[PDB]
Formats: structure tokens, C-alpha cells, sequence
């Protein structure tokens, strides 16, 4: 027994909540938020850019320096940094962005990182401004991940839409 409330079931392992994941974390405090990440943590805008912003920009200061030590991130793949005020941890994983031109079959390797945590507070990889239908994501997020996943959705036409086309 954990701590989220108000998630809809969609399968065994996935549920799926209609919020902002920045307010969600905030009320939560779950012990790994997944951050919707570029290859650089630039956290501009989106969920990494409104994480950052409740976060009062140290989510940035952190990665800088984890990017000058380390180089970028591989798209498909993921860091664990601080979760600040929002979580234990954080787990910046990169899904392929479409209007970059990613290959959207690196969408399964990106979700393949929240299988090394048991339990997680995630958004759709890919979704929003990344460029993939979110219909997508979540059958790849439902056929990949096999820990437990606590999806946010900010938009409630979205979700709806998520929830009744479901299979
Ligand atoms: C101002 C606060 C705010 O925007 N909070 C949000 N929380 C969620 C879950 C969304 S999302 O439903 O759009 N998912 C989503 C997934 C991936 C990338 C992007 C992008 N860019 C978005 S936005």
C-alpha cells in the first residue's frame, strides 16, 4: 500500500491520473518523479521546464554539472539525480523527440529504464511537445514497463481519450 490516490486502473501494473505532474509530486512525494528529459537536461519547457520551475531552478544547477562531468545522455536512455523538493529522486529519461527527427522506435528502450525502480510518478514518453501520439506511448508504456507506473496527464480531453481508447 502506497500513497497515490485518484488513479484510474488500465492494467495490472499501470494507472493513470488526469494532473500536472509537478502538482502531483508536490502533494505525493514519491520516491523517483520521472522527468521528460532532453540528451543536454536542458529543462527548458514541458514537464522538465515545470519541474524545474517548482524545483526554483536547482533541477537545473544539478544537471549542468552532471552534464559537464559526464557528456549527454544517449536519446532512449536516463540519469537518476535529485528529486529536491518534489521526490527522493529523480530519473531524467530521454524519449525520442519526433520534431527533432528521433526514431520513435527508441520510445520502448526509453521506457525500459523504469523497469530499474519499483515504483514510479511518470508522464508519456514522447507526449506533449515531443511530438507522438500519446495513444502510442501508453500501449508502448503498458507492453515495456513491468514495476509500477503512476502516469499523469495534464489534459483532460487527453486523458478521457487515453482512458476510452484503451485496449
Ligand atoms: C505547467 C505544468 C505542466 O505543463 N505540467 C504537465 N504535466 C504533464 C503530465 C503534462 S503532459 O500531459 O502534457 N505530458 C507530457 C509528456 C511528455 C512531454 C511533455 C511536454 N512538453 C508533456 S504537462
Amino acid at each position: 500500500v502506497n500513497s497515490f490516490s485518484g488513479y484510474l486502473k488500465l492494467t495490472d501494473n499501470v494507472y493513470i491520473k488526469n494532473a500536472d505532474i509537478v502538482e502531483e509530486a508536490k502533494k505525493v512525494k514519491p520516491t523517483v518523479v520521472v522527468n521528460a528529459a532532453n540528451v543536454y537536461l536542458k529543462h527548458g519547457g514541458g514537464v522538465a521546464g515545470a519541474l524545474n520551475k517548482a524545483t526554483n531552478n536547482a533541477m537545473q544547477v544539478e544537471s549542468d554539472d552532471y552534464i559537464a562531468t559526464n557528456g549527454p545522455l544517449k536519446v532512449g536512455g536516463s540519469c537518476v539525480l535529485s528529486g529536491h523538493n518534489l521526490a527522493k529522486h529523480c530519473l531524467h529519461v530521454v524519449g525520442p523527440n519526433v520534431n527533432k527527427g528521433e526514431d520513435i522506435q527508441l520510445l520502448k528502450s526509453a521506457y525500459e529504464n523504469f523497469n530499474q525502480h519499483e515504483v514510479l510518478l511518470a508522464p508519456l514518453l514522447s507526449a506533449g511537445i515531443f511530438g507522438a501520439d500519446p495513444i502510442h506511448s501508453l500501449r508502448v508504456c503498458v507492453d515495456t514497463v513491468r514495476t509500477n507506473v503512476y502516469l499523469a496527464v495534464f489534459d483532460k480531453n487527453l486523458y478521457d481519450k487515453l482512458v476510452s481508447s484503451f485496449l
